[PDB]
């Protein structure tokens, strides 16, 4: 029965052509969603009561566009997702992290704008965890974004939208220096023929995967569902083909900031995803990532690698790993391993983050400390090993790949362990 | 030779690349597409797009096959229709470079038990106004697929069968229902509804693998461009919705309300022609052509021989064209598989298998007309010679060029065992 | 049949990986291919007498090495007037002579920079006698070859150049040589004094991948079954070296004192022909074709455009044979660097091109004695005939085979442009 | 380039052009061959041993210093000539030469000794003399057994039986020298520690020009199970009474490497030649070649595809191991093992990377060097009072002894083996560690 569900006999073959064929609408998803949902906030999913029901469809980052609002109704909104999001902080094991991320107005007619110095001042004041940069052409952009959000802001994670021309010719100089991608697709497809859109979402989710770096695929996903309860065909395999090409996270705008059906909009792309994870074509995929990944002499760069091997000669139902700032999950996650990457962590933001990164689900470790070092770090992996069971990742008799460093503190991740559960 | 210009269109990098993360890093918004159109559209003919002069420039636009709806209408009101479609398309019978065929074909209502007694009705109304493709709705097993071939009667056996796949049992029973149909429609509207929503693109998926691994035509179908029925633009969902049928390995594309009763019809169609090309040229050809091989078992079949030979020379020469003589279409068909880049030019006599071929990707028909020579090796050489100029006049060839042709050593259907590498003079 | 997918390693040849295909080998699955690899053998002594060398040439040599670092030139001439006997005393049937290339190996320049004073008049001697191919002694860079060349005169541009590589120069310059040379030969025994002897194997191996990478002949040399000098069985390892240099890639083996000198000239002939049978059925043809195809660079030369189609289509039927007519010998020579597991039935008027394609993996030439026909297309036809016939009788080919047939459009060298799927009658 | 680009600048183009690297990065196997270089010299120790036929021109212990010195990993005696007493002084010989050296730990070479049996003759089975000779070896504390003539799986459990209980860590090494043994290859196998290629009884059971497919087949099929596979017979055979291989004899032995042997052997060229020193050293400068030029990138992605799935700790670490090695470069993979079988799965994926292997026990530090790239260290400490530091230890010790030899240098990268408590079973855990 385990090599009949989440289409096991398409990733077993041995040609992608033999892949789609063996594609079994009856083989049901059982690993948990690994792309992350970004829903933008507006006045249908504003309110606490409505900001909890999109939390339990799936909402993972929730967008707040600058483009329209007063700095008093995003401060509200922020106010309202916290609420919510702690709101569910009394059960630890079960609990969800959900980031904020600010999304700027824009350059307008003009490099960066005054109102997007001022909206990323109180992006950094209000605590958010990332920020979209809208319409980034350049890699100086992507360098006043940062130096806007200040000597306290340089923890917030950026993400460059590309939504013309030149962003899509100057991508590799802007990717080398944003923290990650937005393929902005509305404005793209005004600056560009509609009909190439689809080569630029390609390209840019290739080279984001090459890279390592998190890559969101965005607009009108499931538009007619700002009116109507069900999308069309063209929407559900819009979603679908963007997890298929490599996108570590898909995004609703209009669906769930105004539209009549903001949680079932959230419902349905975390439905598609889980079914489109299960049909990526891990045999090639992991192949081609694993070759094209360059030769490192980083510590952890060397262990993710081993360990992402060794997750799939054994099956393993997730990596557990312990990461401070979120790299040591990213390094797993850019490998695209089938096995979940459970990642305890104490930082809360790096929490919400991880998010950006397909396949990692963050847990925030609120135990008490133990005196031993090596005592507290077989705590922590205990405790992922607890939430797992909880939320349906782990059962007894599973194997798995576990990641942790040598000594305390961020970068020195360098050991890969195998455990039995239970 | 050809230049470096030559290798930056039609995503060459791209197409050039040792994997498939490199093909996708190499895709380039700047590289133009150069090859025709081979993805054909399929457009539903109603209220929108009935008229003479509307048809004119859907056919302008691209369309190669009109889908009759029989779910709606008189059989008086689709005779109408039919003598419209053929009106337009013989307007063009002037100019050699704006004339082609284009297919009709009958969407049945569907079934209640076996065949109803209106699709025995429209089926016989099918064969009496010389319809080239039946689109058999709700087919859910091989025995469905019979009652329609008995349907279409002692004069319509040449009819082809297109089976709509639209249940949950058309899915679980899609091999025995391939097996005996010429091809298969991918019936999302209906689909979608029958099967979870969410699961609709593993069933598309996987009837377009298993058509392409047949060699039958398969056909990506409903709400592909949705929004442009009261919108001049569509959403970037349904872009890239007629992009992946494309590159999931589509042999037609369709448009139902678009064209029916939208709008912007013939904007739909142009939509449609313009993603197709884009996303032609953007397939993986190095690794599709390898695993395409691998897969087709080995055969004594000299047709089928000759164009796995035919379509591996036109890689290696970057062929412009594989130019064919077919008389049912099935040469053509057997090139086609193989997914050549050069575009397949089918050379016939029969009116009937030019409009049909256009099921198949990549096949570009040329009726022949001129009267038979009395030598038959002069009446080949003439129909070579009618596809190169045809290929010149229509932007395929252009002297010093090189072409592959396909031909067979005595006449009659079934004989194809020859490939010739030509020089365009 | 179950019984011809049992043979000639045919389960170890649908491996999926090299692992598998090795795992996979058989001891009990009996080769059915005639053998492609040539075999060249040193004449001397033990293999001068004129009833010796008909022997040796029914026990499989195709090429007669006249080792110029011995004997006078009277005794080299005496040499070529047997190994001329003893082949044309087969001459009186058509259908199974067997052509036999003759090959002058050049004493060298010895301490000297380059062409040595005795080297230009062996040269020399070798075109007044209408010797096939030079085996070059000690080639270290292009001007060598241009020397040798030059040596060979206006009456000399016919005689195929095969570069020796004997010292570290020829091995750092081996790309230069390689591009003005007809193919080379990897001549172990200086090699081996000039460089270290456990380095070898890579220099083997390194000028028998880029020699197949070109599509030119390769020649590996030296101790091959050096114990059946004076012994009725070779060792182990000698038996393994002469299977790897065949599952290397290397066109032709060779006997230098196994056949001039020893006690078992035929019998190590015989040795040569049952170990290469073995080893080319042994050949993973799955990745072979695919990385041959793949670094073969794109063409727009009909010959070579030819060439792949039919090598293609020769491996989707199983054909036995692919059937090439050729003047020069170049039309076979680029169905040979395909590696097809079809042997390649060369037939040529040419003596000289039929002795020369012995040179060329699988390539079996067949010598046309008939003058021309009236109407081209019936000598075409009937030069084909010859080929099948001389197939049926060799056992090559039997009634019910499937054979690929590769001719071109008009009389002359380089217009090679067609291939065709043939049923054996 | 960009995948080894940032790897280039740091380890430097020279690095990069050593031990056939340009071949190893290649995208294809015709790509591969056009890239070996003979000026591209080999940098990491000896994989594949060499064992050696102990007989009047190596019995000497002057003689066997030598033969250790020029790389002689297996004693191999032949029990079809020579009385107990013979062998037995043999064994004694050859003890007293792997001891001279154990005066330097951090230094040692184990040497194993294989007893080679006289066979079944003209009887079906197991003869009275060889089961007087496996009491010998019992006795006489031999590592490992050939056992001659083996033709089905009923043949090696006779074997076994006459081992006794004391004989229970002996390794059986099957010898495949007859139609036979080879069609029942699989069932042999399966109860076998390994193979041996006994080329000579082969070709002659079988026509000489089929014995290399049955070579290439056993070798794949031990590959394939991870069980060492032994090439034999006529290797070398004119360095008998010649100072110089033949090009066919070295080229058989680059081959026997290339096909994946993890041992090769010597018969008479150490037995009775006159230079059995010289021919133990062209072994070794041809395996070194052989290993360098071996084509990492298809031979680890087969490996890895063909051995299903595991949920056995201890392999699911070799293969974690093995990718992080070759992910880094690392110089060496370190392993602690007490019956060999850690070290055997890292051997099994073909790491470039050497495999050193730290045991307290004398005889798996002997019988891993059946299998190809296993450096065995015998560690003589008495055990810590914790085991975790007596674990540290031990990885120390496998730093400390790889640096003296030249294994590793300050700055290289070491993935390290351990295992989450002690006793044999229990490999788990992976580590990247920095030189320092
Ligand atoms: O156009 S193809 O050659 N696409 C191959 C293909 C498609 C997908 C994958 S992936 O899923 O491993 C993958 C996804 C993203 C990556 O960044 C990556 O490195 C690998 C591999 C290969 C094709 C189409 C239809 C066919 O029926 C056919 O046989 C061949
Ligand atoms: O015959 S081939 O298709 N390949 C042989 C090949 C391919 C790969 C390797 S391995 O060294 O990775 C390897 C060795 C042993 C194994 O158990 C294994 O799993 C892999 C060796 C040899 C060939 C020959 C010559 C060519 O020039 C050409 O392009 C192709
Ligand atoms: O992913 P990051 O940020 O590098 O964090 C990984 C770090 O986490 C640890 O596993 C545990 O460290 P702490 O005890 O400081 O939380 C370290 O050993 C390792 O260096
Ligand atoms: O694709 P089909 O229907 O088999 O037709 C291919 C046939 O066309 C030809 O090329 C020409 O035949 P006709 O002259 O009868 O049209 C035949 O030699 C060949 O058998
Ligand atoms: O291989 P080559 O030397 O180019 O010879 C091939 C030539 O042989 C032919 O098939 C027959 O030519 P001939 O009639 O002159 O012998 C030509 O059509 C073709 O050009
Ligand atoms: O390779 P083997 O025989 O399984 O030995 C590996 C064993 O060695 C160890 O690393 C150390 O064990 P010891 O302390 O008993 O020597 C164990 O943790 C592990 O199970
Ligand atoms: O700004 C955006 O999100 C866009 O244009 O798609
Ligand atoms: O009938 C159709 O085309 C459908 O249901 O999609
Ligand atoms: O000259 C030769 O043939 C050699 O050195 O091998
Ligand atoms: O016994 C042996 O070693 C042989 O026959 O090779
Ligand atoms: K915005
Ligand atoms: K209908
Ligand atoms: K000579
Ligand atoms: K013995
Ligand atoms: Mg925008
Ligand atoms: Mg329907
Ligand atoms: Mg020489
Ligand atoms: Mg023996």
């Amino acid at each position: 029965a385990f090599f009949q569900q989440q289409q096991l006999p398409a990733a077993m073959a041995d040609t992608f052509l033999e892949h789609l064929c063996l594609l079994d609408i009856d083989s049901e998803p059982v690993a948990a969603r690994s792309t992350s949902i970004i829903a933008t906030i507006g006045p249908a999913s504003r309110s606490v009561e409505r900001l909890k029901e999109m939390i339990k469809a799936g909402m993972n980052i929730a967008r707040l566009n600058f483009s329209h609002g007063s700095h008093e109704y995003h401060a509200e909104s922020i106010a309202n997702v916290r609420e919510a999001v702690e709101s569910f902080a009394g059960s630890p094991l079960s609990y969800r992290p959900v980031a904020i991320a600010l999304d700027t107005k824009g350059p307008g007619s003009g490099g960066l704008s005054e109102q997007d110095v001022r909206d990323l001042r109180f992006g950094v004041e209000h605590g958010v965890d990332i920020v979209f940069a809208s319409f980034v052409r350049k890699a100086s952009d992507v360098a006043a974004v940062r130096a806007a959000l200040g000597p306290e802001g340089h923890g917030i994670k950026i993400i460059s939208k590309i939504e013309n021309h030149e962003g899509v010719k100057r991508f590799d100089e802007i990717l080398e220096v944003s923290d990650g991608i937005m393929v902005a697709r509305g404005d793209l497809g005004i600056e560009i023929p509609a009909e190439k859109v689809f080569l630029a979402q390609k390209m840019m989710i290739g080279r984001c995967n090459l890279a390592g770096k998190p890559v969101v695929c965005a607009t009108q996903m499931l538009e007619s569902m700002i009116t109507k309860p069900r999308p069309t065909r063209a929407e559900t395999s819009d979603v679908a083909n963007a997890v298929l090409d490599g996108a570590d996270c898909i995004m609703l705008s209009g669906e769930t900031a105004k539209g009549n059906f903001p949680v079932e909009a959230v419902k349905m792309q975390h439905a598609i995803a889980r079914e489109a994870e299960a049909a990526v074509y891990h045999r090639q995929l992991f192949e081609e990532l694993r070759r094209a990944a360059p030769l490192s002499r980083d510590p952890t760069e060397v262990t993710a690698i081993g360990a992402v091997e060794a997750a799939f000669k054994c099956c393993a139902a997730a990596i557990i790993v312990l990461t401070t700032t979120g790299r040591s999950a990213q390094l797993l996650s850019r490998y695209r391993p089938r096995a979940a990457v459970i990642a305890v962590t104490r930082s809360a933001q790096a929490a919400r983050q991880v998010h950006l990164c397909r396949g990692v689900f963050p847990l925030l470790y609120r135990e008490p400390p133990e005196a031993i070092w090596a005592d507290d770090v077989d705590r922590r992996v205990q405790f992922g090993i607890e939430s797992g069971k909880l939320r349906g990742f782990l059962r007894v008799g599973d194997l798995v790949i576990v990641v942790t460093g040598w000594r305390p503190g961020s970068g020195y991740t360098n050991i890969m362990r195998v455990l039995s559960i239970s």
